[PDB]
């Protein structure tokens, strides 16, 4: 057996952040990675047509201070996603250009319903602890309904219900009827709320890395040298003896004091455990699927949309549209002009049937209609990735919880199992599901093991992160009217009262 | 490498039934079983205190003709679960004895609501094809709601809603909010409807095997001898070459023409595939969990409940009771007196933190209240099994489908992947979830391979089963009033 202090299972950002922290603390670490590459749900493709393109996780933004600090220490820089010109909301076959993060509504009743929907998402979120969502006062009531049921109760207009549906599909790559209401309200609150999660400027989609996000994992592999073992899928973990034994598919054995599991929770099923997992984890890892998404990038000779005063952002409502959301993916130098689009949830399953050429044609025909531009029918290049086909991811972006699961099984997600500690973005308390959460969880898991070894005290396991000086966060603010305008049922109550 | 015609992954009833059919046709089969035993979600324990006890699947009944034919060929006999005396419904802290399968109600409003609930479950089922529930006319509408939402719409009384909730929890060991309405309605319809699934006399719980259901898998292992490899968990299947390669955790390699996967669908995740699975199966096997149950058997000196004209069946409403359902588990001779109870769904997770002795005390105090007998506080022995703990089952009785999954992924469950064919009770079209469905699926998967080999024609893949002579089925009937009484909103629309 190959002997070390800590085996890290998985070479995504979480496992690589864990391994780097442990290596820097003076321990002997090994990273066992299933694939022929590091990065996991991040993947930067390089070729002469695109130069570089992120086919997995890409965007970072204000309040994501751990990924920004890690990236800066590795010599990486960010640039801003194009948001100079107007955004587009496409609804019932017509485009409506706008500014600001939320598509606006003019109809007064519809205005009250939209304002109440976003306000209520955040009001409910403030009842949910980031590190223990199952402790919310109405946790059981909220966990026993789907997001579809919650929107059916909250939304008194079809306009608000259709926009809210798109919001859920785009944030968690799942249908409203698939996901727990408690879990979704937790997910949004632990990113900083509705405004922060949906925004480009001042939110999650503000920036990208120059050269691609894959460089984070690659530059940590460069620091670790031969400690990273590629094409080593883990099949077996044995904790019955003094040292833990970790076996790989290609017949290698590793012996360690501790293990970090840095893989999505359900992919723990690919490992045979001795002794067996405790009952709650044994069942939890069969109850937590990942979402469904195809990330599609169409290349053009020029960013022609900018000449019509469109920034390249499209919010597209309708069953017929393959893509519900786009962003400008042009390089910061203004060349390799491109539109990035997501095919979400059921549409990722429905359209996986088509050829790559048939998906390109449907996307160009959609963009031509939304942008009112025949130039969208003249692409120069296309790249895509369907994350539903990945054996060692299971989907993208992240793990969703169906109704009933987070209250019954959520407490064991990051509970150690003897000498196994749990990393991965799913175990984060701030931007869980993102590259930020991967760093939070990897570093926290590594510090749990440093505490188990008596190298640090208990109060150093969870550490706050200084604010980035490069990516300052503007606060989220509301207006008097946003806070105090009545809901549609609030207005109806006021009318009933007056006429009495 | 060990060379054979077919590798069967899993030595439960489905894997054993498939291997026996292929062996009987003259093919060389190997069964690779992860555990140090056969039987899977069936397990019969023997000791002097119990003689034998089923800690997993146990009951068989009319219309389950495949498991009855297979067991009879292996030399097994059945006996009837005791249902001579009265059943008990325990409601708001009081026992109400009754006869006939459905607990009765006396309030006229509650009567219409209960009648409408059971009638509506069977009316919806008549629109769901057994072999393709995703082809129901309202498949998307029904798949996109939980059973909790359907019961909220249908049940105008708390009485009906609480009994419907117990019905879901008992049939599929899951909460009403965890499961798809389309999947649950399919599940009931594919067992023959509400009356057939809930009934002891003339339904699924009519009989048990003399000596235990574990004897089905054990006696097929006896026939196959050293073709059954115990403590061989499969870790890797490679289909890139001329022959399929199957590797085990203990470093053995098997080479075959074809493979049968006879494991619960989600336990496919414990196998690394080359090439990778197709996208829809890759995601499906992460979306299909198994239910949660503790099966508990309390032993007594005598079947003392019979002296009060109670048969030992208890249907126990409410959150406080650990056990919602019991049957008499006494042996056919009247000895080894026992009550079998299920701790269901969230209660299995809540009460697993207790000791074995703490669960025994809670069960004995519950039974003393419901049976109105101090004799229930004097157990002579106790056996239990928590199926939530099993690495190579994932739970019991079977796989449930959360909202949205059956319509999006259901078509993939029995679709072959190159030279891998899929067995397991989850792939059956009649009593899927049961030992009957295990036999149907294993024999169908085996005949798909015989057809691929050019040994039988396409029309012999799916084969009907003659009715058992020992366990004939009586027709399910309804009354004029059951068919025509209005619902509660029906009675209101008339007013
Ligand atoms: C896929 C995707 C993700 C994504 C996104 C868009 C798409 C299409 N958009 C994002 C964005 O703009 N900004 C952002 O911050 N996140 C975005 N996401 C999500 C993001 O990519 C993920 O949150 C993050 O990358 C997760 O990192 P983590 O380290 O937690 O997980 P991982 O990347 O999945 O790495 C796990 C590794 O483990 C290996 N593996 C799996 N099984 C084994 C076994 N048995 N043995 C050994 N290794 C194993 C995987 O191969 C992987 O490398
Ligand atoms: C657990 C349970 C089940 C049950 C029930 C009560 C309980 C507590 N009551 C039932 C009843 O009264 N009547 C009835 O007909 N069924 C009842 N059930 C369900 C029933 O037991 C199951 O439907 C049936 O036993 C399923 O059989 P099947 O053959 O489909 O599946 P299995 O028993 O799970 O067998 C699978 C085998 O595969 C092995 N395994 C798993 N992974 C591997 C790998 N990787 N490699 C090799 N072998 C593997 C398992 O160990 C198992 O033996
Ligand atoms: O929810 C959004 C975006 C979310 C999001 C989340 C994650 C990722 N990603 O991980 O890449 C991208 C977009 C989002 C954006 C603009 C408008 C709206 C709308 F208000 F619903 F209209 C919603
Ligand atoms: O649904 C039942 C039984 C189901 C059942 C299903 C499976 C098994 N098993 O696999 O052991 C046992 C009982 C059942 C029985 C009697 C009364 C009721 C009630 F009407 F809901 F009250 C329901
Ligand atoms: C009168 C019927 C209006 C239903 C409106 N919706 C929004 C559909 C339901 C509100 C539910 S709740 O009434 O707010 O609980
Ligand atoms: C009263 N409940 C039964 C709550 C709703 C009736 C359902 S509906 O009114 O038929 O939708």
């Amino acid at each position: 057996s190959n002997k070390c202090d800590v085996v890290v299972v998985g070479g995504g950002i979480s496992g690589m952040a864990a391994a780097k922290l442990l290596h820097d603390s003076g321990l002997n670490v090994v990273v066992l990675e299933a694939r022929d590459r590091v990065g996991g749900r991040t993947y930067t493709l390089r070729n002469q047509k695109v130069k570089y393109v992120d086919l997995g996780g890409s965007y970072v933004g204000p309040t994501q201070n751990r990924i920004l600090r890690l990236a800066k220490e590795l010599g990486l820089e960010t640039y801003k996603v194009n948001e100079v010109e107007r955004l587009i909301h496409h609804v019932k076959g017509k485009s409506y250009p706008f500014r600001g993060p939320f598509p606006p509504v003019w109809n007064p009743i519809t205005y009250l319903d939209h304002n109440n929907f976003w306000r209520t998402m955040d009001d409910m979120g403030r009842e949910i602890p980031s590190d223990a969502p199952w402790k919310a006062p109405l946790a059981e009531e909220w966990d026993n309904m789907t997001m579809k049921e919650l929107l059916d109760k909250l939304c008194w207009t079809e306009s608000a219900k259709q926009l809210a549906t798109l919001f859920v599909n785009l944030c968690v790559t799942a249908e409203t009827h698939e996901v727990s209401a408690l879990w979704f309200l937790w997910y949004v609150k632990q990113c900083g709320g509705t405004t922060r999660i949906i925004s480009t400027t001042n939110g999650g989609q503000e920036r990208k890395f120059v050269g691609g996000s894959g460089q984070v994992s690659e530059r940590i592999m460069d620091l670790l040298g031969d400690r990273v073992k590629l094409e080593r899928p883990v099949i077996y973990i044995d904790q019955t003896r003094e040292n833990v034994l970790v076996e790989t598919l290609n017949h290698e054995m590793y012996e360690a004091k501790y293990v970090i599991s840095a893989i999505p929770p359900t992919l723990g099923m690919k490992i045979h455990f001795n002794p067996p997992l405790p009952m709650m984890r044994n069942q939890m890892i069969t109850r937590v699927p990942l979402g469904s998404v195809i990330k599609c990038i169409v290349y053009y000779k020029e960013p022609f949309w900018r000449k019509k005063d469109y920034c390249g952002t499209m919010i597209i409502d309708g069953e017929e549209a393959p893509v519900a959301y786009t962003l400008d993916d042009t390089k910061p130098e203004g060349n390799y002009a491109a539109i990035m689009g997501f095919i979400l949830a059921h549409k990722a399953r429905k359209l996986a049937r088509l050829t790559k050429e048939e998906r390109l044609k449907k996307l160009c025909e959609l963009y031509a209609k939304v942008l009112g531009s025949l130039e969208a029918l003249e692409p120069v290049h296309y790249e895509e990735k369907n994350w539903c086909e990945e054996q060692y991811s299971g989907g993208c972006y992240t793990t969703y919880f169906p109704p009933g699961i987070l209250t019954q099984y959520g407490r064991v997600l990051r509970q150690p199992v003897d000498r196994i500690y749990f990393a991965g973005t799913e175990t984060a308390t701030h931007w869980s599901g993102y590259m930020e959460g991967a760093v939070e969880a990897g570093e926290r898991a590594a510090r749990e093991i440093l505490h188990a070894m008596g190298k640090i005290p208990e109060d150093e396991i969870w550490q706050s992160e200084p604010e980035s000086v490069d990516v300052p966060a503007q606060p989220i603010t509301t207006t008097f009217l946003e806070r105090h305008l009545p809901s549609v049922p609030g207005l109806l109550r006021l009318i009933g009262l007056t006429t009495i």
